[PDB]
């Protein structure tokens, strides 16, 4: 009803976005690889621009997750009734470069489950 | 083990938090009231300065459930060991001013049970 879960894997690691409703507005959680983590927060409507809070990480850097979590949002900005929040982490011990060019394919192929669950689902009653 | 729930009443009307830990990082969901919602997102870590997301409501205004998050995050944020995100979305049809005076005290008492569940479950393993 108001709460759904998308799995993928590719190049041997896997992603995973939880959705939930509240009201209108939607909050979706990505995580993936060995070390899940809340690393970037993407906040969106649907004619809004997109703002991301990017969280300190190690050495003075900030995490970089707000790749999948931009991303996530424009691909899904269209469909939204309300407020969307996005958070992402996804970290994998000794990443190779197959699996990071496969966190686009695997943001992508999530973004369709939930744009097809949301159409199912119409947040109007 | 990593996700707990919380309640409080007062005046006549409920208002929930609910609590996920990822990895070190923290997420919390606050909603209550007759219609639940996504107002307003508040990013903090231990050592920074909290940032605050409001959405639009109606009319050019901003929804103002920040004063809940915001009062959460400044309460909760000595205890941190990541990141940590808040969102808030309350609202009671018809709010009647001693609902709206139990605002503040129903934030502290989620805050209460939000502290003393990190203290008995160290997010270090
Ligand atoms: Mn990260
Ligand atoms: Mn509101």
């Amino acid at each position: 009803h108001h709460m759904a879960t998308f799995t993928t894997e590719q190049a041997g690691y896997q992603m995973q976005a939880i959705l939930q409703v509240i009201g209108y507005d939607l909050l979706i959680v990505v995580t993936g690889g060995t070390n899940p983590h809340i690393g970037d927060v993407t906040t969106l409507t649907a004619s809004t621009v997109p703002e991301t809070v990017k969280f300190p990480s190690h050495d003075g850097r900030f995490h970089k997750d707000n790749f999948i979590s931009e991303r996530m949002a424009k691909r899904i900005q269209r469909y939204l009734a309300g407020s969307c929040t996005i958070t992402a982490g996804i970290h994998v011990n000794q990443i190779t470069k197959a699996q990071i060019a496969a966190a686009a394919p695997m943001t992508d192929d999530l973004s369709r489950q939930i744009i097809s669950w949301l159409q199912a689902h119409p947040v109007q009653a």
